């Protein structure tokens, strides 16, 4: 409905490459050692300074539709790479505008762009082909030091704590990033149950040194309803009198009846109790519940199908603890009691829940469950002398992290841009189906020397001159662009995942690719 | 009551031909198989890149109303070509210019317009009268295959895809697109009776494997009420446990009372039961119950007519199934044993229910139902590494699905525009009945070459040397436009639905020759 | 989603220099003693004078977006300052000033400013650590003195004020600046708990010289729930009447029953008591009477978990106090009768309490009922003719408080830049890691510099030559800007806190060097 603008052939095509390029330009200053930062505005205060490729991609918008779009096309690009591998945007936004750029130059009247785009998508099967063929998997926790200290611009205190906590919590295990309080890094390993409950009455406190309760093999109470009567509390208090040894009270609250009784008996005759409330909103609280269940050896009181009523406890209903730790703020257990059996058969079930779940919100939560089922999680803390600091660094530890669990699961190629540069004899390798055809693998080849181009220019040298010293060279051998030197990649620790670097080569070329075969551009005329 | 500007004559035809002129060289670019895509900024997010004419015509609004109004009368061409055929509406565009331009070079003094428009009627019906002459067909799944691949750009692959669907669930069958998460294409075939409502209490699942419920030979109990009480269950369950055999009961609902009676059965005892919401929202729910009871033998209990009650059941009143899966958002039933005469009795009472609607939404449902009567359901996955490719490519599935309809209900012609190309003889053996109706005859005649001209135009060579070496040669030798040479159109499979080809025709011709019977234009002044 | 402005390399550079020159340029002017005042249009009526560096940073703001970026990140260097230390801002603005402009005069091609950055931030470890080694211990309140004289730009009067709070409510103890009706500065000193509730019936008054309630060797009756009926207020009136002793009643609130009751006693008869509200608004109010009730040696009537009622009252139950006063805006209590091994073991649990916090206004809340437990508070009431000038002094009040209690935690070092003049030679003993890191290890040793020069520029010399004529002297010699020659800084007071110089040359560098990594700059366009 609203009035439309139109325009014809290599002009649109021109307007759109130069939005093309004015992202690219402004996201190719961050790639490789030699990267620099952008400074992007935010409306709301203090500047965000970053060397993300997707990030400054995004934060970027012309006033001039014909360059906003080619400018929205590579910033899909970007969010495509970040969303499949977590790094490897900027070299995707960089091969994106050379695909771009070299189909725009091969557009004539008896060329067939969509033919062009067909020996593009072929070309780039054989090179990702060719990279997983040359592809090795990680086997050592150097390596995997070696891929997050790449990852984080050379920051090998990121790559050794990021490389700690994936010996401590396992390659597939949970870790979180947040920012820190402090100068500098740190690494929290959280073992066994812990969850962000803290208490109901602050009088069960039986440690004043950190304001915390502390027991040792202490019995485990566990309601999947608000224990409200009096009755539902009396034999379980009676149970761990008559054994002589402490009650943790975990239900989804715990009324002023129940809690009167508690405190009371704790206040005048001595009774070690504590109540924590469950952690969760919904089923997820539910299936902690029976988590924490089956760790420690008891059973949830409260069942909506089993109907286990609180009246009628057993000392064997009750679970066991050798060590239970409740603050303010949040309670762990240590040393559940529970059948090992039961455990690998509920963690089993964990894993069979992993298969079929899309929402990448379960997924998370069952992760959790499985990692407090397990070893544990850990916990990276960013540090920096104030909150821009933070937030960039805590963005090349993101990057490390998703650089690392791609490694983990699909293995490494060479770093800085040499895996693409080995691909290229199995481009000479290919026999078109037509000249269209033949120009699409010419546009792939020519593509497949920008990433390590774009780092040595980064560097300050001839870009050019580097990637044939590299083709020239060994297949082992590229270019350090930190040292400036001529070096083995493996040995030295510049290293790549398959899965980045692929990831990056497919969604540039299938967007870059599909603008080449562009002849009509359509805007709304501007308000 | 707003204030009007109006126009006469040769200069508002003027301005509405330069309308037409541009929206139909917008959407020309895109004809045949070196048509090239047209970029729509989209106000919300990423562009769409489109080869389909609708999609660039509907796109296309002009802030010069007297050219916006020509612009809205070609949209208006290629939209009733979208809605009759789904396929072929660049050449309705096409043609529509074609007649609109050679009818306003034809208007004088002396010239009658209206019979101008009489006389392109009368030849539009002679060409649609020699096109249903020459039209064959369709016989074999190669001309399936064939079909698909010219509608879906010369993708062979999406052909295929579509001969392969077409051959399991029947040539009238259901067959839906959507998107994929995998950059492949894929089909999935779903046989017998699925629905969108999984389980309703997780305890049910007896094979964790894939967090499914998984029964052979299973009783069926069908409820048109919902399932609150408890006398309501109990008979039901004590037939499956007398005669051990698992239970599926699918109901409206299933209320917390019943509900816990069959989870403290399947915990406790173990009994074999699952419980399903009936799918749909009204009397759609009712029609897909009944349609389960026939195919599984049983009968629907709570029925508004019959008045069947819960607690009444006997053995032969429930249906019976070989095999059941529950998952967490879908159940299917397989191998239903139903008696086949009454199966085939409500397969021809739906058929028979299709000829007596026209909203287009029932029946859509009816056909539903019906294939998960008889054959079940193809859906074609459409891959793709971004959005913006998938859509594209959707849009040509989309094309391929159309056009193979309509090839298999009302048959096949040359394609590349030279199916138009040999009506051409019947409009020379036609006598008008005065000069005006010859102009008419005559502007149909030029206008009959504008397609395969195009073809070959957008293919970089000379169209009208084509068009003439066209008509020169035999009455199966058409352009192959993609090899650039002269082929048997038939033997390479360069086909198209004789439905699409009149369905452009009749829509440019209608549309076009009623607005070259304009002398006043009036518009509104722009505020 | 909104169109943007992208710069690159020296132009964006420049500008962002150019936000950063203007606010040094205007927050420099404040520095040392001869510093002057920035006058600060407030919009809501008079203007604010301020000699405070986070004050003018904080209210400076450009039009030019890029030059603004620069501003906002020299403002985030000031608040930080402000924020960990409580002073220095000024020192810190232009550390940061100075850090930028050579950051960004050693940028070129070859230059990698991460690697500059890295340098950077390792000789601000080595200077933090020859701080560390270089300071003292403060021993004296005569240091005390003469801190907080030199963080109030030289005022004897508020250095010899908060000399004495601190000896007499201890170096740790609570502190609160205020505004004053008198010209001149005082010093109150409360002892005992006070509380900010006065009576609730006005009749309790005994001596209306100061329309107070006065009592000596009063028991106390603490309530954690509101006093109402008569049954609930007999028995201590019983036994305060048996015993004839005064009874302060300090409750939750006091209902017309009981009120009429007490007032009644008092009118009629001669009974001496005098009914309070408790202080507080939630659990502090609890934690409070708590704290009065082993302060007084009583326990708290209607505890929520021991459910003591006020219905069997013990002689031994009530506190005791040596003189209570209470007047209709405040109460204290004076000499209670507490044991003092209770006492004491409740200050050891609320300093534990102070161990785990962080929301920073508990831990107000603990430090205040700690001091009410120990030596009481301290209040500063600030004098002057207007409000202008209240203002203006109370921000150097507020300076020197922060700077003694930064020089009581972690001592001092020489004042008036000569600290961070005497690190240069452990930066002179530095081998940087390659080219960068020696860049910014020069930028540092250039720094290191400025805040000498800047007070002697301020006073008018030419600071250059100070500056090297004090490196020229001994370790002890430093440059008083006020007489303007040569001294001993220690026998001169011209000392500051170590933790100040350490922050402020810290939140400098982390900032400033992070912002000579930039290479792009992308800014919202102005609408
Ligand atoms: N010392 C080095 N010598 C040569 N190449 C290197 C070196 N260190 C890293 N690289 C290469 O530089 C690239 C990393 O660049 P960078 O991390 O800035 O961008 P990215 O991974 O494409 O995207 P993102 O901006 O999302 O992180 C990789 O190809 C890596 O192999
Ligand atoms: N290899 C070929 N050689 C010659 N003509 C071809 C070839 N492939 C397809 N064609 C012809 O090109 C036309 C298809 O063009 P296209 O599908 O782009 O437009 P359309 O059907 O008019 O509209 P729509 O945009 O809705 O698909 C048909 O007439 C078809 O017969
Ligand atoms: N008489 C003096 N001679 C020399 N230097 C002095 C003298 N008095 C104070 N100084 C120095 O001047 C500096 C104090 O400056 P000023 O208090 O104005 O700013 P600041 O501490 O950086 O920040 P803020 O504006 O937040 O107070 C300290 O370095 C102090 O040692
Ligand atoms: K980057
Ligand atoms: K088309
Ligand atoms: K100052
Ligand atoms: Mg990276
Ligand atoms: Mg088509
Ligand atoms: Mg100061």
């Amino acid at each position: 409905g609203s009035a439309k603008d139109v325009k014809f052939g290599a002009d649109a095509r021109a307007l759109m490459l130069q939005g093309v390029d004015l992202l690219a330009d402004a996201v190719a200053v961050t790639m490789g050692p030699k990267g620099r930062t952008v400074i992007i505005e935010q409306s709301w205060g203090s500047p965000k300074v970053t060397k993300d490729g997707v990030t400054v991609a995004k934060s970027i918008d012309l006033k001039d539709k014909y360059k906003n779009i080619g400018a929205k096309l590579v910033q899909d690009v970007a969010n495509n790479t970040n969303e499949e591998a977590g790094d490897g945007t900027t070299t995707a936004t960089v091969l994106a505008r050379s695909i771009a750029k070299e189909g725009f130059e091969k557009i004539s009247k008896g060329a067939n762009p969509v033919e062009i785009r067909r020996g593009v998508m072929l070309a780039v099967d054989a090179v990702i082909a060719e990279l997983k063929k040359q592809s090795k998997p990680v086997t050592t926790p150097e390596e995997i030091a070696q891929v997050a200290t790449i990852s984080a611009n050379g920051d090998k205190e990121i790559g050794n704590i990021i490389s700690d906590a994936m010996k401590k919590v396992g390659r597939k295990g949970v870790i979180t990033v947040k920012d820190g309080k402090t100068l500098n890094d740190e690494l929290e390993i959280i073992e066994g149950m812990k969850f962000d409950r803290g208490y109901i009455s602050p009088y069960f406190i039986n440690t004043s040194k950190g304001q915390k309760c502390e027991f040792q093999d202490a019995y485990v109470l566990l309601s999947e309803k608000k224990i409200s009567s009096i009755q539902s509390i009396v034999p379980a208090l009676e149970i761990a009198n008559a054994h002589r040894k402490p009650l943790v009270i975990i239900a989804e609250d715990v009324d002023g009846e129940a809690l009167s009784t508690l405190v009371l008996n704790r206040l005048k005759v001595g009774l070690q109790v504590v109540a924590v409330k469950a952690p969760g909103f919904g089923d997820n609280r539910k299936n902690q519940l029976k988590d924490m269940a089956i760790a420690t050896g008891g059973a949830v009181f409260g069942e909506e199908g089993l109907t286990l009523n609180l009246e009628d406890v057993q000392p064997h209903d009750l679970g066991k603890v050798g060590e239970v730790i409740v603050t303010k703020d949040d309670a762990m257990l240590l040393k559940g009691k529970g059948d090992k059996a039961q455990i690998e058969k509920r963690i089993q079930e964990i894993i069979e829940q992993l298969d079929v779940t899309t929402s990448e919100y379960e997924k998370e939560k069952l992760n959790e469950r499985l990692a407090k089922l397990s070893d544990g999680v850990a916990v990276l803390k960013v540090g920096g002398t104030s909150d821009v600091e933070v937030n960039e660094k805590k963005d090349r530890v993101t990057d490390a992290l998703n650089a690392t669990r791609a490694a983990v699961e699909e293995g490494i190629v060479l770093g800085g841009g040499c895996a693409l540069l080995r691909c290229i004899p199995a481009l000479d390798s290919l026999t078109p189906a037509n000249e269209d055809q033949k120009i699409g693998i010419e546009i792939i080849k020519r593509t497949l020397k920008i990433p390590a181009m774009t780092i040595a220019k980064n560097a300050g040298v001839e870009g050019s001159l580097i990637v044939e010293k590299i083709m020239q060279s060994s297949s082992e051998v590229g270019y350090d662009a930190m040292a400036g030197d001529f070096v083995n990649m493996v040995e030295k620790g510049i290293i790549d995942p398959t899965k980045v670097v692929r990831t990056a080569l497919l969604d540039a070329a299938g967007v870059a690719s599909l603008l080449t075969t562009a002849e009509v551009v359509v805007t709304e005329i501007p308000k």
